[PDB]
């Protein structure tokens, strides 16, 4: 029996708008590292299941990323957490993009797709990124002080999607205010957005792309090696992917990385003089911005002891992976120069592993440079707001005075 309240939920997104549960997955992975979280009739955020394995150690997400036969993202889609009262369609919608598929539909796009993460396709965002990045942190840095999210985390992300789609500089407004909205939440500020309407308008938007484009688009909508390619339908949906999966995930690993930079002012110190690209993986680990994905067991499988039955979830929590003292030499210090590095904010390796890894890393390692170089002195001014999701781990806004020059408490 592990050592927590009655009823206690760990997708709960009342949790996550005040606080990461670090102390309770702590306890999970001391006491009872697979544990069955049950959910009340009603309260299991879309599911109707009666609960959910939690899984809290890192072998257990890579051996259950791995074996992806039986662990399916297609049968549930991987969003552990929904609003209450969700309608199972608009739970199975999430099947027309790659993250929701299995083999073979997933394994045919995820070959196609491979195309655009080459590493000479990734390298060839650097320059304009490293650019982007030093204007985005210049301009802060002269505002005085203001909200980092905006003003620091959100553009660069928006930036590298649209750059690697090779969007046009004069729909690059309208592309980011459909992707802002596009990443569901529960969360009040933004309970009057629709992101259902601003999937469609981005569908219709990479539609008439692939159309017009007949770099990675070409690609991508030109037969293959081995004959496969994306039709424009298959292309919307992969630009859906990236607009979603690329995001909010950057741009939430940019804020806690700084976060965890002004609580360790001595990594900080260590960062603006040497830059370690190994930085973006330890602000990865640190930062974990996908709390948990789900699959769902296909068939009956023993894992680490415990009888997973057919049908049953499993939600895979990256956020107590990622601390998993086995693992990590003192996952609570953060080091950003620990390497290896063998953090699963990505995933754990299989199939479905971040396609977007090494971009995202490019992302966070040109943002801290330019915020080493132009805003070396920050401190914040007061205390982040969170997200309330029960599955993606979010920064809304965090008040900071980039000169570090204003008094505090
Ligand atoms: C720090 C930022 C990021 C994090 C933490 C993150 C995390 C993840 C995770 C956890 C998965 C699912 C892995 C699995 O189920 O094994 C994933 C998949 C994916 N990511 Fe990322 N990601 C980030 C940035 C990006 C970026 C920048 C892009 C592209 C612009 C991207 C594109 C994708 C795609 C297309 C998938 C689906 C792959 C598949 O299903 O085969 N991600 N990411
Ligand atoms: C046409 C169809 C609409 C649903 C799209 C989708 O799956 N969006 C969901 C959030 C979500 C899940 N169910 C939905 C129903 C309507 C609108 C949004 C959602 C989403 O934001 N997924 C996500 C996955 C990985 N990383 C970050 C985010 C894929 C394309």
């Amino acid at each position: 029996s592990p050592n927590l309240p009655p009823g206690f939920d760990f997708t709960d997104p009342a949790i996550y708008a005040e606080r990461l549960p670090v102390a309770e997955f702590a306890e999970l992975r001391s006491a009872a590292p697979i544990w069955w979280n049950g959910q009340d009739p009603g309260k299991g955020g879309g599911f109707h299941d009666g609960g959910f394995w939690a899984i809290t150690k890192l072998n257990d997400v890579k051996e259950i990323s791995r074996h992806s036969d039986v662990f399916s993202s297609y049968e549930n889609g991987v969003i552990p957490r929904f609003k209450n009262d969700i309608a199972r369609e608009d739970i199975e919608v999430q099947r027309f993009v790659m993250l929701n598929m299995d083999a073979p539909h997933h394994t045919r796009l995820r070959k196609i797709i491979s195309r655009g993460f080459t590493p000479r396709a990734v390298g060839r965002l650097h320059d304009e990124l490293q650019e982007r990045a030093q204007k985005i942190a210049a301009e802060a840095a002269a505002a005085g002080s203001g909200d980092f999210v905006e003003q620091v985390s959100c553009e660069l992300p928006l930036q590298a999607i649209a750059g690697l789609l090779g969007v046009p500089q004069e729909d690059r407004g309208k592309l980011f205010h459909w992707s802002n909205e596009m990443t569901g939440n529960e969360d009040p500020e933004y309970a009057h957005i629709d992101p259902k309407a601003s999937s469609a308008e981005l569908i219709g938007y990479a539609m008439k792309m692939a159309e017009e484009k007949a770099d990675i688009v070409t690609q991508l909508i030109q037969a293959d090696i081995d004959g496969e390619k994306l039709s424009d339908d298959e292309f919307g949906f992969f630009v859906v992917m990236l607009a979603v999966a690329g995001n909010e995930t950057t741009r939430n690993s940019i804020t806690q990385g700084m976060m965890a930079f002004a609580e360790h002012p001595d990594q900080w110190e260590l960062y603006k003089k040497v830059r370690p690209e190994t930085a973006a993986d330890e602000i990865v680990r640190w930062a974990t911005p996908v709390t948990a994905f789900q699959r769902t067991a296909l068939r009956d499988y023993e894992l680490s002891g415990v009888q997973i039955k057919k049908g049953q979830r499993v939600v895979m929590f990256y956020r107590s992976a990622n601390f998993d003292e086995e693992v990590f030499q003192d996952p609570f210090t953060f080091n950003i120069l620990r390497n290896p590095n063998p953090h699963v904010g990505f995933g754990g390796t299989g199939a479905h592993y971040c396609i977007g890894a090494n971009l995202a890393r490019m992302t966070i390692n040109l943002i801290f440079n330019a915020v080493a170089d132009h805003m070396p002195d920050l401190k914040p001014i007061s205390a982040p707001e969170r997200l309330r999701s029960g599955w993606l781990n979010g920064i809304k806004h965090w008040q900071v005075d980039y000169t570090g020059r204003l008094p505090v408490a």
